[PDB]
């Protein structure tokens, strides 16, 4: 229904806003437990968050954390947190691949079979896609849009993950959706870029990363 599209479009304004306030709330009582702040947030202690205790009409549980600030609901499956998860996955890979370069089956030891290897030992069914509540408050496409991760030289010192979303499932590393894991972000532009071939934020004389590029690329700006 209509009314279950917008329970999940509720649900998300509720967790930035729920985002939101946890934020401010630590910037005020900087010393104090942040699991703490995070309850009363959430719990709306004193009616002096939020005009009720936030519910999900859909039942859920929220959650948040600390690492920045993350919102979930145990109803609603949150994009964010798929990109933050991918992005871990592909990070724990190579930090493995650098003790063991036999955890990647095969000679070939490229961007594609860390992919690979993450679809076929946890992505089972595939990458994560962003939810239409998400796309629908940020103007995204009707297309299914894969949350899933570029490696930059996964066998090197210098190896580097990106996260970003598009509607193909591989062999394309053009972009209008980019995750900045440092920001919580997901950044959006008209024009797509190459998140390919390039690190996610050391630049070159020659090449920007591709951190630089989505902050400082015309028609490129932050959503959420
Ligand atoms: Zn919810």
């Amino acid at each position: 229904r209509n009314i279950e599209k917008s329970k999940a479009v509720t649900c998300l304004s509720n967790r930035e806003n729920i985002k939101t306030q946890i934020v401010i709330a630590m910037a005020e009582e900087s010393s104090k437990d942040k699991n703490e702040v995070i309850k009363e947030v959430l719990e709306n202690k004193d009616g002096k968050y939020f005009e009720t205790e936030p519910k999900c009409k859909s039942g859920g549980i929220y959650s948040a954390t600390f690492d920045k600030v993350y919102v979930t609901c145990t109803k609603h499956p949150d994009g964010i947190e798929m990109a933050r998860d991918i992005h871990q996955s592909m990070k724990d890979l190579i930090a493995s691949f650098a003790q063991d370069p036999s955890i990647i089956p095969g000679a070939s030891k490229g961007n594609d079979d860390f992919r690979k290897y993450l679809l076929d030992n946890k992505y089972k069914n595939g990458w994560p896609t962003i939810p239409d509540e998400f796309k629908a408050k940020y103007g995204l496409s009707k297309d299914t849009l894969y949350i899933q991760p570029y490696a930059y030289n996964p066998t090197k010192s210098d190896a580097t993950v990106v996260v970003f979303a598009n509607n193909k499932t591989g062999g394309n590393w053009y972009t209008s959706l980019v995750y900045d894991y440092d920001e919580g972000r997901w950044y959006k532009g008209k024009n797509g870029i190459s998140v390919a071939g390039r690190s996610w934020d050391v630049d070159t004389d020659s090449v920007k990363s591709v951190k630089t590029e989505i902050h400082s690329k015309e028609g490129w700006g932050p959503l959420n």
